[PDB]
């Protein structure tokens, strides 16, 4: 049962995000501890740069992978499931 | 490498994440005629229930995982290393 940690970089224009998986759960606090262990053997950029180096260090010291990416898809809960494929439907256009 | 795919159900007061992996890349597209592939199987229920329905049928015919949850991080982009440190103390104490 792995678990989810991001990590993000907040911009204007280019924000940059990274999905780390580990097998086990990093309580909020354990988790943020492993940034300050990080901040210690990467190079004293801004965030932009410094968070590729902090995704680094968790991936290589602590057993961290990192996924490719993360898409979403949502619907109000009260929606019928016919309009959930109406919307469906309309998005797909001939893909279906 | 591993794709997170993430079902919501949005509520006023119990919004429901499900986030799935896996191992192959699924175009969006792709991903909601998933959606269409589970419907022939399931149940005519609301949405709040469909999402339940329609993750079981990813994980058991598509290979999907069940993750058990995403915890997050952020600071701006331009921030310095030193005032991340300031606030990663002021959240910890």
């Amino acid at each position: 049962d792995m678990h989810i940690y991001e990590l993000v970089s907040r911009d204007r224009t280019h924000p940059v995000r990274i999905y780390l998986l580990h097998s086990e759960y990093w309580t909020e606090d354990e988790f943020y501890n492993l940034l300050l262990e990080a901040f210690q053997r990467s190079s004293a950029s801004d965030w932009h740069l410094q968070i590729l180096e902090v995704s680094k260090y968790l991936v290589t010291a602590h057993g961290f992978v990192e996924a490719g990416g993360l898409q979403e898809i949502g619907f109000p809960g009260e929606l019928s499931k016919t309009e959930v494929r109406r919307r469906i439907n309309a998005f797909l256009g001939k893909d279906r």
